[PDB]
């Protein structure tokens, strides 16, 4: 049988929250068969823990958030996009602070991190989410939908009007079967604005964003295009947020994802919308 991964050992990681601008610490550790990602709050007593579900997702204005009571985690994404490229079905996730740690704004630092501390299979079968029939969710011109495929493709496409773009909509898709999450999607970082980040500093917040962290562009163009990994990056950093967003199911998916100028709220629209959905789904297990 294809069997559930954790991490073999603990690893401890330190970057600066993304709005704080702070040092804040991270630890992942190995989780029991069907845990799921659990983060906890190791700086309140009792500590706190969020389980990585749809349920439990809160604001989505800016970033990912988890909430329970008056305890949340912002910034889940970046972190849930490395453990599901990596097949992570259970560890435990440990947070000095509210937010994750930035890192360099990708899901690279998480890659390289699961991957230090070593993959450990465990003795159950790894459960996937198959998509039975087409689920989708709109709002406004945003629009996020499922589709039965066999495999796992994820499709991008958003019309920014900003002259960065030259007036063209933004479009990219990645199946992958013939193609590697780590090498080419896992690196991708998001395009901050002067205006957008500008505005934010000065009204407190994303006291975390730099060149370190996003491709920084000035309404007219990128700054310095030394920060760029990436052929169509910005596309890319949304299909990277997609993986992390669909992983809150808390199972790898065998289906297609299709996102039409969509984010945060929508993604996790989505996904409600198919648990509610009992004959769009099923759950699956392999032998190899
Ligand atoms: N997942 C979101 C992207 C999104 O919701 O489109 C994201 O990565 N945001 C993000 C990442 C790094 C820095 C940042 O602040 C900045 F503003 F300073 F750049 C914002
Ligand atoms: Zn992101």
């Amino acid at each position: 049988m294809i069997k559930q991964r954790t991490l073999k050992n603990i690893i401890r990681a330190t970057g600066v929250g993304l709005h704080s601008g702070e040092k804040v610490y991270l630890t992942l550790k190995p989780a029991p068969v069907d845990t799921g990602i659990v983060f906890s709050r190791t700086d309140l007593d009792p500590v706190v823990e969020i389980p990585a579900r749809a349920e439990n997702v809160g604001e989505t204005t800016m970033s990912t958030t988890l909430v329970k009571g008056d305890v949340k985690v912002d910034t889940v994404e970046h972190l849930l996009s490395a453990m599901a490229g990596l097949g992570i079905d259970n560890a435990y996730v440990e947070l000095s602070a509210s937010e994750v740690p930035i890192m360099d704004g990708s899901a690279g630092p998480f890659v390289f991190l699961i991957q230090s501390a070593g993959l450990q299979e465990q003795e159950a079968a790894k459960k996937f989410i198959r998509i039975k029939r087409e689920v989708s969710v709109e709002e406004g011109d945003k629009r996020a939908v499922f589709v039965p495929f066999d495999g796992f493709k994820v499709s991008f496409e958003i019309d920014f009007d900003h002259p960065v773009f030259r007036g063209r909509t933004q479009q990219a898709s990645v199946d992958f079967s013939s193609t590697s999450f780590v090498k080419e999607v896992s690196r991708a970082r998001t395009f901050g604005f002067m205006r957008d980040i500008e505005y934010l500093r000065s009204q407190n917040l994303a006291l975390g964003g730099s060149v370190e962290n996003a491709i920084v562009v000035d309404e007219n163009r990128v700054l310095n295009e030394d920060g760029l990994r990436y052929e169509d990056e910005f596309v890319k950093h949304k299909i990277l947020d997609a993986i992390g967003d669909l992983y809150l199911l808390g199972n790898s998916l065998i289906g297609e994802f299709r996102g039409f100028k969509s984010g945060h709220a929508l993604n996790n629209q989505l996904l409600r919308t198919l648990i509610a959905d009992k004959d769009a789904w099923e759950v699956v297990t392999f032998e190899d």
